[PDB]
């Protein structure tokens, strides 16, 4: 009779114990073995199976189990992996010589001992500012470039949330983290490169446990670089040329154009300058003017027919984004 | 003999002088008409003809013409538009009996005397923030709805050009006259409502006459409001909703959004916002949620096959702009 289980239920005996419990913490209160080893004359004998490196301890008389974890830790996370245990139970029937083996399972349940933690020390990105509001501009969080957290389920879960940088107040306002389960971000304000190139983001990783006491965070810097764009055209220089006449045309001061946009990278795309006349009077001007369309030469082609020809000059941006500048040209005679 | 020109040369006297000359200022030195009038045996008689309002008077001895403008004002401009004067100068023979009417063409020259104006006393604009730098957002100075100038020829042309604002130092800087004769202004730099929403911009229109030191200017303030588009879906309100179960499902707190732009104008495009559940785990949740779409009322459709589901919700934008905003939602057992 002796030897079998005492009490009623299933036939391995399971339970639970937090990871990271320290040497002496109790696993089992009682087996409940029918029967009782040790004292004077004991009537079963008790001992340990499938038990290794000795993670538990037994006391065969109160038939309870200890943990056996000093110097060492129980560890359900990387890299110990420990989730559960299995021991048995073996207890030998002194008379009738019965042996059976009483499975014990134990469950290590996952605490929020880990942090999120970033691969990388600072993060970076770049955004031209003709980019709308709404446009993705960083995903390196996705591919577990991120952040990262040994713990499992929840535990181990990262939201994404941009925080307020003091040395950069508006870096807060021009972004945002839509999905935090991403940790996209997403420009959130219209830019002018002009006014600002350069934003410093704080971004705040945090895990997700359920007891909101218990969540880790972790910080990063995200820099993020405004590239100027073509949203502006050429300009005349130095920032009404004047000719005169009884070749090529001398023109006072010589006509120069430039791009608006100061910094356009690479130089690859800094476009050129086209120079046309657009409008004049006396109206046969063209009958007398043609203009090079890349360096503003003038060809020529009667001084009491037209005493003056005034002429106003574009130029103009060579890949489809004109964006045109304007300027007057008088010319006496 | 006499009574003829003793000048060579052609047969009217044609004469100029500026606009805006005063009483006595000469017209003719010296006629130059063969023959002496006056002194003690004249030997011609001269006289004034078509001489209306007698802008001129003559000595007949000299042979010498004056202006006589006291009381009045020589004014080529409107509503004067006295730009020629036209007399005869009736010149007999005393012997011969010859009779020749000596035209003199005095031909009045436009003076810049008169400065731009503009016809309202301010000038007034709106534009969306998500207009595009480049963009023409004002043309009220066409129509001779903007400045004029009395004034002929360049003394009457108008170049506008806008001012430094020192009570708003950013006016300046986000728009412009790329065109001077027309005084289109065109954006300059990318907006945010959210940061400024008005721009007074003073432009300052001025005639072009040839010396630039005789060059009037007038100034006036244009007032330009910022509109609020839609660049921003909604957002879930209270700025994780929670419920339970062993119907409508109570959620704590309730499900709302609203459109984050918050000055719409008409309301008539104020957009309306539509909840769906987008993911969720276990991955078996449609089987049980539907999620009204225009009120977010939740539709159930099993303690120990399933403890919880965890849901995430959309609420988008019903104007085909999504820009969509996600909140989560987690349901006991
Ligand atoms: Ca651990
Ligand atoms: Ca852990
Ligand atoms: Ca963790
Ligand atoms: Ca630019
Ligand atoms: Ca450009
Ligand atoms: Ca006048
Ligand atoms: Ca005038
Ligand atoms: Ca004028
Ligand atoms: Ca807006
Ligand atoms: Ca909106």
């Amino acid at each position: 009779e002796d030897c079998k289980l005492a009490r009623d239920g299933p036939p391995a005996t399971i339970v639970a114990i937090d990871e990271e419990s320290r040497n002496g913490t109790i696993l089992v209160d009682n087996m409940l073995i029918k029967g009782t080893a040790g004292g004077p004359d004991p009537t079963i004998e008790l001992s340990l199976k499938d038990n290794v490196d000795y993670w538990v301890l037994m006391d065969p008389v109160k038939q309870m189990l200890f943990l056996n974890s000093t110097g060492r830790v129980l560890d359900r996370d990387p890299p110990m992996n420990i989730h559960s245990i299995v021991v048995q139970v073996q207890c030998i029937n002194k008379k009738v010589g019965t042996i059976i083996y009483h499975e014990v399972r134990i469950v290590v349940r996952d605490r929020n001992d880990n942090s999120p933690t970033f691969k990388h020390e600072s993060y970076y990105a770049t955004v031209n500012e003709l980019t709308p509001v709404g446009t993705t501009i960083f995903t390196g969080f996705s591919g577990d470039n991120g952040a990262t957290d040994i713990d499992d389920g929840p535990n181990g879960q990262i939201e994404y949330v941009i925080q307020y940088n003091p040395d950069d107040p508006t870096s807060n306002d021009t972004f945002e983290i839509p999905l935090m389960l991403t940790g996209n971000i997403v420009l959130r304000k219209r830019l002018n490169y002009e006014d600002k190139t350069r934003y410093f983001v704080i971004i705040q990783a945090n895990d997700r446990a359920q007891n909101l006491n218990e969540r880790r965070t972790t910080t990063t810097t995200l820099t993020v670089d405004v590239l100027d764009g073509d949203d502006l055209g050429p300009m005349f220089l130095p920032c009404t040329y004047q000719a005169a006449i009884p070749n090529p045309i001398i023109v006072t001061p010589p006509i120069q154009a430039i791009d608006q946009d100061r910094n356009i990278q690479p130089p690859s795309d800094r476009p050129g300058i086209l120079y046309s006349i657009l409008v004049g009077t006396p109206e046969d001007y063209p009958r007398f003017f043609h203009m090079h369309p890349r360096t503003a030469e003038l060809s020529l082609l009667n001084r009491d027919f037209h005493q003056k020809f005034d002429l106003v000059i574009k130029a103009e941006q060579d890949n489809g984004h004109p964006l045109p500048a304007f300027a007057g040209l008088h010319i006496e005679i």
